[PDB]
């Protein structure tokens, strides 16, 4: 079986935000709006944030997933390689195989799922700080797209779900991922070529 990728802003209005942060070559981390697609270095912070036009119930998560996003590798599941998965990373919290880590949240669960092998992390949903207007998770990609035997340059997209406490659906959104060496420049090459 392969995860919905449907956008859904449901009930509540959810929808997902990012960052300005320009294509400099030092960025570690940068959203192309005109690819939907986040370009990060290999384990950087990657803050994405949470936007919701009312509130949803006490109890409410948000779940991170990640697939391949061509259709003859989306069965397959995305996991870390055969070098990062042993190589002794581990926060003490996400399993050594995770491709997706939540930084900085002690209430992160890790998922294997039972049944379809697959890998997701799910935070509580948490109302904005005083004097903000989202909450903004921080995610950590543990493996580089170009990883021999793990992605091996296959492009990614992140799901990321709102979810009731038994895990019914409430909302959904999406976004590519490349996770390279040099997210800025990377950046501003695919935005050329989908130009020409
Ligand atoms: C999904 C995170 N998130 C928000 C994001 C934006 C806004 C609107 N601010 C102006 C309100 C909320 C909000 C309110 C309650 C809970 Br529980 C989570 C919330
Ligand atoms: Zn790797």
């Amino acid at each position: 079986s392969v995860p919905s990728q449907k956008t859904y802003q449901g009930s509540y209005g959810f929808r997902l935000g990012f960052l300005h942060s320009g294509t400099a070559k030092s960025v570690t981390c940068t959203y192309s709006p005109a690819l939907n697609k986040l370009f990060c270095q290999l384990a950087k912070t990657c803050p994405v944030q949470l936007w919701v036009d009312s509130t949803p119930p006490p109890g409410t998560r948000v779940r991170a997933m990640a697939i391949y996003k061509q259709s003859q590798h989306m069965t397959e599941v995305v996991r870390r390689c055969p070098h990062h998965e042993r190589c002794s990373d581990s926060d003490g919290l996400a399993p050594p195989q995770h491709l997706i880590r939540v930084e900085g949240n002690l209430r992160a669960e890790y998922l294997d799922d039972r049944n379809t092998f697959r890998h997701s992390v799910v935070v509580p949903c948490e109302p904005p700080e005083v004097g903000s207007d989202c909450t903004t998770i921080h995610y950590n990609y543990m493996c580089y797209s170009s990883c021999m035997g793990g992605m091996n340059r296959r492009p990614i997209l992140t799901i990321i779900t709102l979810e009731d406490s038994s895990g019914n659906l409430l909302g959904r959104d999406s976004f590519e991922v490349r996770v390279c060496a040099c997210p800025g420049r990377d950046r501003r090459t695919e935005e050329e070529n989908l130009r020409k």
